[PDB]
């Protein structure tokens, strides 16, 4: 039983790993959309990457990079 | 504008939760492998040489095998 | 196979000493950052900053300032 | 600010010149590769080997064998 086992965890991993890259392709798709509307495609994924994070954290963070830079120069 | 905009974004974030989803799946089956006895990262490496075209892999391993003993450790 | 034997260990031990030259560097990167955090400063910004001082600040400024547009038109996620 | 301002400016002075060191180095090792791959060197096998050595042998001999037990299992 342990051949057929392995067999269909291979198998289990594999289609998971299909649907995922269906969804990736639908991600894909939206942007393109988004593209097509006129939107900016580079800015668009920071944003969804921003949103994935506490405001306030980011605000700070926002803070102090901003104190740096000013220091340093950009 | 502003709610086109909103539009997507929410489709897009609905989509990335599904994706994730799917790869705490893959996780979770790896985890009960694990359970099961099964070594995880040869079972990755199963998944991987699965993709290639076998001639290819064969080829390949052929070579790394006769690089391998030339060099040593 | 004296020739495949020297002709491989040469190439590769070239590579590894050059590995170790890059990781050593590295390393070198690490204490000045460990150096940084002990004066008091952020690490994660510190590296921000370094990525940042990299690309043009006049495409960072056109990007930032579409990126503010955006954020404020669809706001947070819930 | 010297103190919070002008201390930074060193920081990152130091930061910036070894990055620079570092991309030297990383140019002289694509350049190491460019130049076997000129020779007929297989360069994915190269890179490969480079792993593998930086690894325990005894360790990857035993995942080895059992990588070929796993794809006879699988029938692959």
């Amino acid at each position: 039983v342990a051949g057929d086992q392995l067999k269909s965890i291979v198998e289990r991993i594999e289609r998971l790993e299909e649907e995922k890259k269906t969804i990736a392709d639908d991600i894909k798709e939206v942007y393109a959309e988004a593209k097509g509307n006129g939107y900016d495609v580079k800015v668009l994924r920071k944003v969804i990457a921003i949103r994935k994070r506490d405001a306030n954290e980011r605000a700070e963070e926002e803070a102090i990079l901003d104190l740096y830079l000013q220091a340093v120069g950009e």
